[PDB]
């Protein structure tokens, strides 16, 4: 009920579906940036240098604490890609941990559809394992650092509040951001935040593939990924449940496919007629699972006001991939997500500022019994 961690609370914003950003300050005099936090990578890394879509950028020449790895940086996402150098500075985070340390850095200089207009953050926190840093796994990620110079518990919770602000506590979890309980997956392999899918549900009724497909490559949490990503096999599966289940109105096949816009008149969208889907992770204890539901408020999401107009517009934000499940905002905005990497597990629990109505809520729920969730793993 209460908050030691209170100054951390409401440290992250957004520019409405752009991605939550947390402000960081390097170097030496002080140069703050919105930074995106991004479970998705480990690398540290900030323009540098001028951008169409950046209002301000790292200045390594007036940093007296900066330090030239003298080597190079190139990293491609699923979306998007960066080149910059290697360096290290001083790195703190204003309403974060009450801390600074020495963290590597990469000075983007030049880059392709990474950055976003309008987003206003200029570079991006990598939170997930060395494994994955490049250009190798020698490059230690901003969060190994920052255990391994300070004290803070080797622990940050996520609270995403879309339609926009949030929380990262790091270091500890708040009791402010969420209701109910705390259920916890296991981290499969440290690398990306790999989780294991073992059922999923369209509005209680269960999709019925072999659990393997869900995970089919991997299965990772990212709050850098807009959508709820899956793998092609799941989505059609999905895809056809979900329009089954929403039969009241019709829709384009574009839609569904992410290609064509709905919009309803100002506060008229019908949430009702669409499903809620619901996801069930592995547990803690063997054959024992639980189960995170979204509700539509989640997964239909809003576009850009064409200028304050009488015309909500929504994007469907479910979309296939060929690398695997992506949990992203679509699934975090509704949990209070705790990284518990001390303890190798990820916990779920309902936001106290998920998006919702009067009918329905998300929901962490459990325990549930599922046999054979090993098998669900990817080799
Ligand atoms: C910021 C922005 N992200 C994207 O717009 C986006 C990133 C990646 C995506 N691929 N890989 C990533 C990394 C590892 N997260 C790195 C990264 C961060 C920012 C930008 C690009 C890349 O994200 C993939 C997609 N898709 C293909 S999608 C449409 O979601 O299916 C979209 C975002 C994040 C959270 C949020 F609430 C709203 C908007």
């Amino acid at each position: 009920r209460r908050g030691s961690f209170v100054e951390m609370v409401d440290n992250l914003r957004g520019k409405s579906g752009q991605g939550y950003y947390v402000e960081m300050t390097v170097g030496s005099p002080p140069q703050t940036l919105n930074i995106l936090v991004d479970t998705g990578s480990s690398n540290f890394a900030v323009g540098a240098a001028p951008h169409p879509f950046l209002h301000r950028y790292y200045q390594r020449q007036l940093s007296s604490t900066y330090r030239d790895l003298r080597k190079g940086v190139y990293v491609p996402y699923t979306q998007g890609a960066w080149a910059g150098e290697l360096g290290t500075d001083l790195v703190s985070i204003p309403h974060g941990p009450n801390v600074t340390v020495r963290a590597n850095i990469a000075a983007i200089t030049e880059s392709d559809k990474f950055f976003i207009n309008g987003s206003n953050w200029e570079g991006i926190l990598g939170l997930a394992y060395a494994e994955i840093a490049r250009p190798d796994d020698s490059l230690e990620p901003f969060f190994d650092s920052l255990v391994k110079q300070t004290h803070v518990p080797n622990l940050f919770s996520l609270q995403l509040c879309g339609a926009v602000g949030g929380s990262m506590i790091i270091g500890g979890i708040d009791h402010s951001l969420y209701t109910g309980s705390l259920w916890y997956t296991p981290i499969r392999r440290e690398w990306y935040y790999e989780v294991i899918i073992v059922r999923v549900e369209i509005n209680g009724q269960d999709l019925k593939m072999d659990c393997k497909e869900y995970n089919y490559d991997k299965s990772i949490v990212d709050s850098g990924t807009t959508n709820l990503r899956l793998p092609k096999k799941v989505f059609e599966a999905a895809v056809k449940s979900i329009k089954a289940a929403s039969s009241t109105e019709k829709f384009p096949d574009g839609f569904w496919l992410g290609e064509q816009l709905v919009c309803w008149q100002a506060g008229t969208t019908p949430w009702n007629i669409f499903p809620v889907i619901s996801l069930y992770l592995m547990g803690e204890v063997t054959n024992q699972s639980f189960r995170i539901t979204i509700l539509p408020q989640q997964y239909l999401r809003p576009v850009e006001d064409v200028a304050t107009s009488q015309d909500d517009c929504y994007k469907f934000a479910i979309s296939q991939s060929s690398t695997g499940t992506v949990m992203g905002a679509v699934i975090m905005e509704g949990f209070y997500v705790v990284f518990d990497r001390a303890r190798k597990r990820i916990g779920f629990a309902v936001s106290a500022c998920h998006v919702h109505d009067e009918f329905r809520t998300a929901a962490v729920e459990g325990p549930f019994v599922t046999l054979d969730m090993e098998d669900c793993g990817y080799n």
